[PDB]
C-alpha cells in the first residue's frame, strides 16, 4: 500500500464490463429446490448460452447447488471472480441466513480455539467466535478476575449458559473484556476466533422472497444494506434465473474483485 | 506487451523468496507406488510441516497422485502457481515420458479436429496433433495434391498408416503441407490440433532415476533438457521427498510464473 | 603457509610459460588403479599387473609407481574406500540397478568431506546448511529418521516407538543422506553393523578420477536436484572386454591425469577427513 | 584462501601480545586420553571417566570435550593407531623389554608420515633418504629382506629362495625398517597379517603427547644413532597408583597442552598441501 495521488481532471477510460466479463469467472449458488423445479437437465447449458449473449465466454460461468441455507453455512468455499448466492428467503430462519451473509459478505481473519485447555476472551467489537459443523452446541461460562464463573461453574458445564444449539453455523458475540469457559460439541463442531477485516466485494447475496431481514453486524444499532444485498420477489424460479442473466452487469457493478491476500487452502474457478 | 525501458543501475530488490512462498503455492505430482512405499497415512502433514520449515505457508502446498505416466498423461490439469511432477524412470517408456513432459513443460494453443469430415494438415513446426484418452489409436493416410491417398487408400482405412496404437497420450506429427485423412477411434479419445506457443515456466519435471532420455522438441537435431528438468538418483522415496523439501529453494528459482493470459476457465489453487 | 594462506599472490600476465612438468611429474609421483574382481577374472591372467607396469613405463612412469588395487564390487568398496597413491583412477562397472550407489560412491570419492561422529541415541542432529549430509557406511547400514519440531515432538512419527519412524535407507553398504535442514531429527541406526557421520562437503578431490565402464551418464554428485555437473574427473567408456579397457587406460593416461591434479592427496587413505 | 603457495609472512618485532587463548582453545577443542586397560582395571570404578570428566571442567574444558580411548596394550594400539581428537595424549606404560617397540610406537605418532603403497610381489624397492623408511602394521609383521646390487641379483641371498633372505622383524604388531639407502631390495613380507608402506618422515605431529608412566628415558624417535632428541611431547612420570597419574594429568593439563600445537596438517591451511 503506498499513497496514490490523481488529477481530477484525468479522462475515463472506455467500458471495462466487457474485459472483466471475458477475463473472470462467475459463480452461481442456488438452492436444490431451484433445481427441482426448473427440472431441465440442459438447463446449465441455457443458462451458460444467455450469460454469453450477455458477454461471458462459455465456461466462465459456474453453476454450483447447495441442499438448503443450514447446509451451506458449513465451510463455505466461494470459487469464482465473482459469486453470487441465490438465498432462499424462510421466516424462520431469519437469524441463520443473516450469519450467513455475515460469514461470505465480509472477509475474516479467524485462528483455532482450543476451548478444552484455555479461556478465551473477544477483545473489540470486530472480534467473534464463529462456530461450523454438522452440530454446533455452544454454551458458555462468563468468568471473573478471581477465576469464578457468574451464574456457572467451570466444573459443571449443566450451568453454563447456553448460546447455541444443533447449529451448522453460528456467530457468537460475548461481553469484551472477559474471560469465557466454553464448551462446544468438537466432535460435530469446530470453533474459531475470528476478526472481521471489511467487506468482501466479490461476494453478492440475492435474497429470494421475504422481506429485509439480513443483519451482518453485530452492533443493534445498525442494520445496513450494501449494494451487495439484493432481494426479488418469486413465483418460478426460471424468472429468477431470467432476471439474474439479464441484470448480470449491474450485479458485478455492485461487486469488486476480492482485493484480499489470503492465507487460507481453498481451490477457485479462475481463468 | 508495450516496450520496458530500465537503466542498467537499478538497485537490486530484496530477495522476494520469502514473500513469494508466503503469496504462492506449490502442487507436487508423484506416483501412487511412492505413497505405497511411504507407508504413512500421514506423510502429507510432515511433508507440509517440513515445507512450512521451509518457508510455505500451511496448506500452501497440495499433494496430488497419479498411477502411472500413462493415466497422468490424459489431459493433465495443473492447479498451483509452482508445479512439481516427479516421474518415475521406465526404460520401455522413454517416448511417453518424452510426450507427458511435451505437454506439461510447453504450453499449446488447441482447437478441436473433426476427422471424420475434413482433411487435415500441419502447418509449421510447431504444429502438431495430440491425441489423448481411455485409448488412443490414430492411423494417417497421406493425400498428393488430387486428394488422393499416397501408399494408403481413403475409402479402405486398413491400409492407413498406423502411428499409434492404444496410447494413453501421443503427440504425432506429419510431413507439413500435406493433408492426411485420419482414422482415429473419437470414441474413446480426442485429438486436437495444437501450435507450441512456447515453455510453461510453471512446470518442473524431476525424473527419478534413470538417464536424460526426455525429448521435449521434435526436431531429431535438438535435446535441450531445459533447466526445468531435473533428474535424481533414489532407492526410497522418502530420500527423494526430503531432497524435493530441502532444495525446494531452487526448485522453485528453476520455474517462473506461468505468465500466459488463458481464454479457458478451468480449476486452480491460487492462495 | 598458514600465516600466508590470506596473503594474495600476484602474476604478471607475461610470465613465460614454463616447460612440461609432465615428465616430472610422472617421475615423482604415484599411480593407483582401482579396478573390480570381474575385471581381474575376465583378464584370467597373473602377469597382468606386471605387463601394465611396464606399458605405463613406456607411457614414462618409473617402475614402483603404478599400484593395481582390487575390489569386489561397488558396494563392498564404498565401505571405508582407502585413496593410496597420488592420482587415483578408479575403475567402476555400471549397472543400472546400482545408480544411487555409483553416485555415492562418486560424490565420496570425487570430493573432500570433513566428518563428525554423531551419537545418535544421545542426541538429536540437524543439517545445517545444504553442504551438511550424513555419510554412513558399514557391513549393512538401515538408517530410520524422525523429524522433530519446535516442541521436540516427532512429527508422523512418535519419537519413543521406532516402528513409525521414516526409511531412507535399508542395508546400505553407504549411503549419503540429506534431510531438511533446520530440522531436529531423532535418528536410528544399525549402529553394530555400520557408522553414521555428520559430514561436511568441502570441494572436489582433484587427484581421484572416476571411470565409468558402460551404460550412460547417470552419475549425480551433487544432492541438489537442478544440478548434475560432468566434471572432467568423471569419464565413461564403452567396453566389450577389460583388456582394451585397461589398453585405452595406459595409452590416454597423460589425458586422464592432465584431468587430475596433484596436491590434493591427504596424508591419511581415508574419503573424508574426521574429527572426534 | 591462497591453499596452494608458500607465501612469506611479514611481522614487526614490537607489535604487542595478544590476549591468553588458553581458554577458549579448551573451550573450542577436544582432548583424548588413551590408556592401558590395566590403569582401568586397577582403577576399577565404573564412573570414573565421568569423574576425569567433571575435573577436566574444573579445568575449563566443556563436558564432553574430554575422551578416553582404551587399549590393551602397546603392542596391540601399535597397529595403526587412529588418533583423532584436537589434542592427544597417550599414557604409555614402560616395559623394559618393549623399549624399541615403544620406540616405533612414539616414533609412528609423535611424527607426521607420508606413506604410498608397496607391493613386494611386482617391485623392488630403495630407500632414498634418511627420511624414507617402511612402516608394517598388522596382526603379526614379519619381514625379511634380500640386497640386490646394481645387476639385480642378491647380496648374500638369492631372490628365488627366501630361505635365505635377511629377517628384520618377526611377529611384529608394528615394525619401522630403514635399510641402506640407494640399494635396491627384494621384501617378504606375511602380506596376509600385514600391511607394508613405503612412508617420509615430514616432521613432528604437533597435536599428541606421549606419557611414558615408568622407567627412564628410552624412547628414540630417530633412526640416526648420533641423535635421540627428547622433544617437550615426551613426558615422563614415575608412578605407583593410576588415579595419581590420572590426577597428575589433569592438574596439568594446561602445561601438556602447552606443549603441544595444532595439527599443522589438520587445519584449513594445509588444504591442497597435503590434508585440510
Ligand atoms: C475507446 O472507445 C472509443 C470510442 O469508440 C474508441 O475510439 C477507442 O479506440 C477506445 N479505446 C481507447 C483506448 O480509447
Ligand atoms: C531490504 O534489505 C535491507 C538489508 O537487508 C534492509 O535495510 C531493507 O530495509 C530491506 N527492505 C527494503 C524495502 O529495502
Ligand atoms: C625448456 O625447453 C627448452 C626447449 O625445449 C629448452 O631449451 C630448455 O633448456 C628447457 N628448460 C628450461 C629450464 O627452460
Ligand atoms: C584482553 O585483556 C585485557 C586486559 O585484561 C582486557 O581489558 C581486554 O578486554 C581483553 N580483550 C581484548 C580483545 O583485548
Ligand atoms: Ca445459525
Ligand atoms: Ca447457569
Ligand atoms: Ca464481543
Ligand atoms: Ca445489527
Ligand atoms: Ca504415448
Ligand atoms: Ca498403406
Ligand atoms: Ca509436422
Ligand atoms: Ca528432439
Ligand atoms: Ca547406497
Ligand atoms: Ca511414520
Ligand atoms: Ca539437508
Ligand atoms: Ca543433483
Ligand atoms: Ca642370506
Ligand atoms: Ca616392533
Ligand atoms: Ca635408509
Ligand atoms: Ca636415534
Amino acid at each position: 500500500n503506498l499513497p496514490i495521488t490523481g488529477s481530477m481532471d484525468t479522462a475515463y477510460a472506455n467500458s471495462t464490463q466487457e474485459e472483466t466479463f471475458l477475463t473472470s469467472t462467475l459463480c452461481l449458488y442456488y438452492p436444490t429446490e431451484a433445481a427441482t423445479e426448473i427440472n431441465d437437465n440442459s438447463w446449465k447449458d441455457t443458462l451458460s448460452q444467455l450469460f454469453l449473449t450477455k458477454g461471458w465466454p462459455t465456461g466462465s460461468v459456474y453453476f454450483k447447488e447447495y441442499t438448503d441455507i443450514a447446509s451451506f453455512s458449513v465451510d463455505p468455499q466461494l470459487y469464482c471472480d465473482y459469486n453470487v448466492v441465490l438465498m432462499k428467503y424462510d421466516a424462520t430462519l431469519q437469524l441463520d441466513m443473516s450469519e450467513l451473509a455475515d460469514l461470505i459478505l465480509n472477509e475474516w481473519l479467524c485462528n483455532p480455539m482450543d476451548i478444552t485447555l484455555y479461556y478465551y476472551q473477544q477483545t473489540d467489537e470486530a472480534n467473534k467466535w464463529i462456530s461450523m459443523g454438522s452440530s454446533c452446541t455452544i454454551k458458555v461460562c462468563p468468568l471473573n478476575t478471581q477465576t469464578l464463573g457468574i451464574g456457572c461453574l467451570t466444573t459443571d458445564t449443566a450451568t453454563f449458559e447456553e448460546v447455541a444449539t444443533a447449529e451448522k453455523l453460528v456467530i457468537t458475540d460475548v461481553v469484551d473484556g472477559v474471560n469465557h469457559k466454553l464448551d462446544v460439541t468438537t466432535a460435530t463442531c469446530t470453533i474459531r476466533n475470528c476478526k472481521k477485516l471489511g467487506p468482501r466485494e466479490n461476494v453478492a447475496v440475492i435474497q429470494v422472497g421475504g422481506s429485509d431481514v439480513l443483519d451482518i453486524t453485530a452492533d443493534p444499532t445498525t442494520a445496513p444494506q450494501t449494494e451487495r444485498m439484493m432481494r426479488i420477489n418469486w413465483k418460478k424460479w426460471w424468472q429468477v434465473f431470467y432476471t439474474v442473466v439479464d441484470y448480470v452487469n449491474q450485479i458485478i457493478q455492485a461487486m469488486s474483485k476480492r482485493s484480499r491476500s489470503l492465507n487460507s487452502a481453498a481451490f477457485y474457478y479462475r481463468i
